[PDB]
């Protein structure tokens, strides 16, 4: 159950400054919704979300560095109320 996002394919590898952040834990998410937009020194990546529930955690923003697969945001996925 639940899910844990992960840094996209910015191209480089680790220590990559994010470019977009739209998650504060609590917002709904579907199986197709841009979560963020990252970039390093080759290209600008992003994540179209991959779940269907609510976020619990959040490890990303605008100004910090990240690395491919570093646990960004966790969700409930296929959750009910």
């Amino acid at each position: 159950a639940l899910v844990e996002l992960k840094v996209p394919d910015i191209g480089g590898h680790e220590n990559v400054d994010i470019i977009a952040v739209e998650v504060n834990v609590g917002d709904t998410i579907a199986v197709d919704d841009t979560l963020i937009t990252l970039e390093t020194d080759k290209a600008t990546m992003d994540v179209p979300a991959e779940v269907a529930g609510v976020v619990k955690e959040v490890k990303v923003k605008v100004g910090d560095k990240i690395s491919e697969g570093g646990l960004i945001v966790v969700v409930e996925a296929e959750g009910t109320a």
